């Protein structure tokens, strides 16, 4: 049984082995990388059912980024399976600013009156909490009075009760009882701040991870269709069309400029952790059921993000709420789930993704019965697609374990996968970078074969790779699907249903 | 566009030329056939849309039925189209006999007193009508003071208000004004009459048809699956297992049998004129809706029948209550329409199968809209019958002009017709009997053509055959099933969307 | 089991007997009505389950329609049941003229040149047929070449193939074999003759029906809501605001202008005879269908009229056909359907009457599995609507013999009616008009009682009147709508399931 | 606007000031309970949402249960609100035992090796931990080497590498870094120890709660139906049959049960804590969703139950999982979410029951949207539920602000809300048992007044109470239901639509 929900997995430290130690041992970061041992560990999460490995541009340097893409190179050759490689930009970040004294944190008791400092390059105090704003912009002008400032994922609220128009502070009264550490999230709910559509820094970032060799993009914080159109002209610009652009919806402008979004973008990452800071927490679930309909109806990919097992960034099983919200997440119609610092930062990275693996196969099984997505309603807007509905029809009308497609640009596979078949999709490819760009898809299993001659018989081909990789056997029924013949097709034009030898 | 609803047209003298007059003329009967000159106008018939031809053996002797399917096989060849060939039994019934001295009918007035006899093998008089009873049965025991005793479909009731037991007369009052004709139907609701299994008259109606070749049966009367079996032994014995059984439901027994008798034939005619006589008349409509509904779901062929154009016996036009009778079949669901009276004894018997093709073709067209059958709750039980699901979808997904099919004996045909595709069905076929045998299936254009090789290509046969018939042109969308490849698929295995050359 | 569809039979002489002779017999015309003989034969058809009398102001003058009306009356006592009185107006009708000679009619051969003269107040020759327009138009100028005049239901075709400016002649060509006899209905179709909205022939009409106590006026040749309003105005003028207005749809423009001429008038009369000559006769069903939804969801009446026992006016015992247009107009969603030749003119007028309430009585049972109404779709406008959706739910989810409305002006049965329950719907009115006014809506049950007191217990009331009139006995559960209490509630606001003692 | 969905939330020292301290600082455990102190903060629970408090016996004696109940009981007259009193037993079950000098817990670090005592009527210490098995079994043979100990819902696991003949000890191996604190559950799965019938300490603890006032009883481990006949025995013999118990599902045997199980009992609660580890967690989602359906089908009570905020035990904010699990079983269709350690053992127990009432509150406003639930399936099987479909239909035609029940037993009432309607529904009933056994059925507010007389109004005194209530204002449309008249009704039967004076 084939897992058809993708896996997300954030890599860092938790999988990276330093001179024969541990993340989180003592001199962990004194020790250099063990290369091997590191890659030898992601291997174990490619194998465990992660599709796709997360660069978190937000944390760690391009040296960093740069090996440890490196590293997962040597992780697919020891699993014998490819994974797709994702960068996520930094965006538009405020943090706290490291504090004088190289005290790491204050405690902090509610009604207490603080302020804080809108300058740039600048230390914190306990008194004055100072920010670092992405492009050391100054924010002062941006927030009014009766806006909140949440330090640590909203944990800790800051009331702005008066602005000091003569030092540029905003005078703050302490909501609740918290810590503020030195480096942490800071969000502003409700404020409009001038950040660029693309500021240097992502720029930068984007550059570096496009010459490394990445297959998709996920840029953070997306408000308008323009932001997503800046990274697709850099992608243009440097011969790497083929990269995929995922938009963060992590605030209310992303939300209500949904529609043009998903128009400019390959597919969208629903950046929970954020969304629920910025808009009311209650709303998320909401925006997600309505983000992973429209997302599917466009045929582009849906990535569900973040807490999804936060639990076991400590503990080796989830909680009950924690498995409910991933088996949740399938039957809304999520393509992917993601772990980020389950796999990244905690004691059981292969067991998040194991778990995460087993929540996904069970659910897919009661897609049939619970099923949010409805195929029943969409407009066949093409031929290929017309192909896709018929092979949804096949799938529904007697048992197929696997729809196999021959696809030059894997086209015909996103349109297969779009309708949701009960089966499995095997997306026969004849390049790298198209095989890599589908490992995203729900169903599909990408696979890189010679490109079929006019001579071929494309059905016994798609008959031989199903067997090949231990995907049917004798007696099975399978529907396979190409452009026939190939040099006269001009696109996929034939359904066969076949019974494997 | 092209007539999806197939038309039985039932032949007799009103399309026949005699000595150059026309039916009605004086003199009429006392010419011989004009074989070319009734061939030419039966011709006119195939070309207005009829499909099949209906030899009613209640009526006329065996050179009377075997000349007149002669006359068809010449206006076939005028019309440059085949048609079906079409048995009617006589089955378990009672007709008026001939008349002394070749008088054809006559005419009686309400309150007129005559009489019935049951003595058998004998001529009827104006004042002692005497019956035809299958079996040569008497029937005087079986009919009680009371009874009523219904000539030609219920036209003309007789009270039966004594019993002479000296004649074995039935005294009968005349009810109402009307005619009482030679080889009339004669009804005696609420009466059990032991009709034999089979008669020995239909034994040899069927094996003098089955010789002169015919392509379907319609067995009168059918009571219980016996009487489809008896009819099926004798087409298996003479070697014409081919020709297709159709059961007509006329009687309470046939509706208390139905899935019986659904299973042992190979479609339904619903034989309303007895129905409407043998049980209660307001049941009729319901009957009708429930059999189209079994039947299709049988993948079988239902046939409505009889008044759905009454009026135009006498008249041009239709009255409103036909034209819904003839709209509301074909949005029930029936593959095949009928015409008795209008085109055998009418004086528009080309304007009569003319009307009915315009009202079945626009009723074609609002079977999305209205349809009654509801292809999406079949099972799908065998491979066929899958593909068959999937062409309805793409007919569904998109603007198909055509489905074709290259099927040996018609299977794949018969099982899209069952679907209802909203496209016309051309049917590739062998041989004569298989390419005949369709042409009362929803949709289906039946064409002979050359067995493929298994060096020749079946999708350029199939797009070729379609253009060169006039059924699409340049830039058309079709659909196209086929076994690929010949001499090594089991079954109709592969669907082709093309676009015309 | 009563009859939820409700009957409009035409009167005429079929019923009436003349110094003790029936219609037909010679010198019938010459004898005097038989007042109380004809009120008898009346009063059959309504206990045969008529509901409503059609007088069609067509045939017969001012003397003729007004003792018909008077016949009625006495019918009512007679029966036990009251009626309600339905004028259908001349309208816009072209006649063939009188024939010089006093030669009643000619036969024509297909191709033979004749003319057809415009001018009015002449007679007509065998070479020149005139025709008498309504209101004495000239219609020369409105008719182009290659226009249709048809003569009686369409039987006999004319095709204008040249206009004789000088003498205003059209040269048409006899198009098929056919008689012109006097006084037949013509039409021309696809033309736009000036015709007023209201002519003063069609005003003296209708004042005098009102004068006479009319509840419901049939509109011949509605082409615009003007048409209606115009009439309007007249029942207003003269205190006849409680006559409701069918409009009756027979030509292109009334189905172009449908949606003013629902929203105008109280209900549609689908005038199929003259529809099926204006429009193509393959379209009629589609429209009946259509029409009868909209005007279902306007919480209007629809009648579906002409041809529909069409046989019955020369035989007992109806077509296959007919059966089948009676149950297919019920199911469709009818509210009535209506008698026109065949009670008025035919052999058999309460043999009609009754083969169409058993017809009607059998349909109505199925339209739980096959019905085309669709109340799930209707938006509840007001409180009383919302009260009739929560009978129709009561009503499908237990076993209901009878609602009971308590309703002073019949809004509460409209709306319970519109909404199609389970149950037939006894109207307990306080008024005489408000009585008859309810006698074509679906499944309704008028009754006069007195008006309660606030200290009435109309849940008492309601049980004790439905016992009385037979519709219920002990054990049976019936749902009774009330205002409650009288005085206080402004609507309908109280429902009440209730066992009968 | 009003919260439908009912909150259940756990007692205990989180709540509790002993000696002007609050939970968590030091030497709070050295001081005694302040009532009064304790009861302000429950009063705060009550007015945030929750709807009924879980006495849990798995934890603490008598008395410490007794003065809790007391504390509850004070906490509802300062709040001016009642709530449910509902007991949790301990059941079937192994909890760790008290330490050996009443030390609370012990930390333990991965790979510490320690010893598991099975003798019954010990005590634990650090490296020994004892087992109190219900019924004082000795499990030691029904252990094998391999087995897994869970402790506390399973965050801390414990393999079994050998076993101690000589103590009867399993020697362990601690799996991952955790507590074991005192009373913590454990689980030791595929293990089948043979529990009793019925505990001595159930029927005690049972009995203790019945004596001190409860509304429900929580069974712990229902395996059969008897388990739930053996409660409700001992609730009928001391004159408490009106007491409600819910069936906790946390095991196979529950689950294999299930029918039987929601026959037998008043509700159920899904325990996914257990549930999670008895059975594979990736189940839990698909039986939560069926276990939903079915109880909801028969008409009872379903609470969600466990972790479901876990994260704000710690923290302020809940993560998006949690959120997104709370707002899951709101759509899925529960009556009732739980808080368990979030507000018994947790920093944050009012935030936690305002968190959950926030979410709840938001998921109940698209139910018509996304709601499991599916009432026009049920068979109505009563007059009063055929009251209740019509009662949610009213709701869905227009915008009904509440609707209003006088309930005698609360029948009608649970009958409303198994229906969902679009409304909140305001349950007036005459006796605190039943007002108090109403508190966990969705939607009902329960509320207690005079029994109403034969001259009383009921639709005055149904407007009168809502307005007191401050759940309606003049100009709101709100929906009656009452049986009419008092002293003769037999039942619900007058549904009223009325607009607030
Ligand atoms: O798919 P099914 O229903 O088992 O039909 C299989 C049968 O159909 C056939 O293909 C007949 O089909 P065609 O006559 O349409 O070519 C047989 O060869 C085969 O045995
Ligand atoms: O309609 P049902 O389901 O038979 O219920 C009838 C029973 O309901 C009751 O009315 C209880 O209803 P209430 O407690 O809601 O007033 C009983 O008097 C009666 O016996
Ligand atoms: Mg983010
Ligand atoms: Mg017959
Ligand atoms: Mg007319
Ligand atoms: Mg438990």
């Amino acid at each position: 049984m084939n897992k058809r929900v993708k896996i997300v997995a954030t890599l860092g430290p938790a999988v990276e082995i330093r001179g024969g130690k541990k993340f989180g041992e003592d001199g962990y970061w004194g020790e250099k990388l063990d290369v091997e041992a590191s890659a030898k560990n992601i291997a174990k999460l490619i194998e465990a059912g992660a599709n796709t490995f997360r660069f978190n541009f937000s944390h760690g340097d391009h040296q960093e980024q740069g090996e440890r893409m490196a590293t997962v190179k040597l992780a697919e050759k020891i699993a014998g399976k490819k994974v797709g490689f994702l960068l996520d930009t930094k965006g538009p970040e405020i943090r706290t600013e490291l504090f004088e004294g190289e005290a790491k944190e204050y405690s902090y008791k509610t009604g207490e009156k603080i302020r804080v400092a809108t300058k740039q390059g600048i230390k914190s105090t306990r008194e004055v909490i100072a920010l670092n704003v992405a492009g050391a912009l100054d924010i002062y002008d941006d927030v009014e009075v009766g806006r909140q400032v949440l330090v640590d994922d909203g944990k800790l609220g800051l009331r702005v009760v008066a602005k000091d128009d003569a030092t540029r502070e905003f005078e703050v009264e302490v909501e609740n009882d918290g810590i503020i550490a030195k480096q942490k999230g800071v969000n502003i709910p409700n404020t409009k701040i001038p950040f660029p559509a693309l500021a240097e820094r992502d720029n930068d970032d984007i550059r570096f991870g496009l010459e490394q060799g990445i297959n998709f993009i996920a840029i953070s914080f997306v408000r308008t269709a323009k932001d997503v159109n800046e990274v697709r002209a850099i992608c243009e610009e440097t011969g790497n069309g083929h990269v995929q652009l995922f938009a963060k919806i992590e605030n209310q402008q992303g939300i209500d400029n949904l529609d043009e979004i998903i128009e400019a973008a390959d597919g969208i990452m629903i950046a929970r952790g954020d969304m629920g800071i910025e808009v009311p927490f209650e709303m998320v679930p909401v925006y997600q059921k309505m983000i992973i309909k429209k997302v599917n109806a466009a045929g582009k990919v849906v990535i569900t993000a973040t807490n999804m097992l936060e639990t076991m960034t400590e503990k080796p099983r989830a909680t009950r709420s924690e498995v409910s919200d991933v088996f949740n997440a399938v039957i809304d119609g999520t393509d992917a789930t993601m772990l980020s610092g389950e796999s990244a930062n905690g004691k059981y990275p292969l067991e998040s993704v194991t778990t995460m693996a087993t929540i996904d196969k069970n659910a897919q099984a009661l897609l049939n019965e619970y099923g949010r997505l409805d195929s029943d309603s969409f407009e066949r807007n093409s031929k290929t697609e017309v192909m896709a509905s018929a092979v949804k029809d096949a799938t529904s009308s007697m048992d197929i374990k696997l729809v196999v497609t021959l696809t030059k640009t894997g086209h015909t596979a996103r349109l297969i996968s779009k309708y949701r078949p009960n089966a499995d999709i095997l997306a026969l490819t004849f390049d790298e970078l198209t095989e890599r760009g589908l490992m995203l898809n729900w169903g599909v299993i990408p696979m890189l074969t010679d490109a079929p001659s006019s001579t071929d018989d494309m059905f016994e081909i798609a008959e031989r790779k199903a067997v090949e990789a231990g995907l049917v056997e004798s007696g099975d029924d399978i529907v396979i699907v190409a452009g026939v013949p190939v040099g006269e097709a001009v696109r996929t034009n034939t359904m066969r249903i076949r019974t494997v030898r």
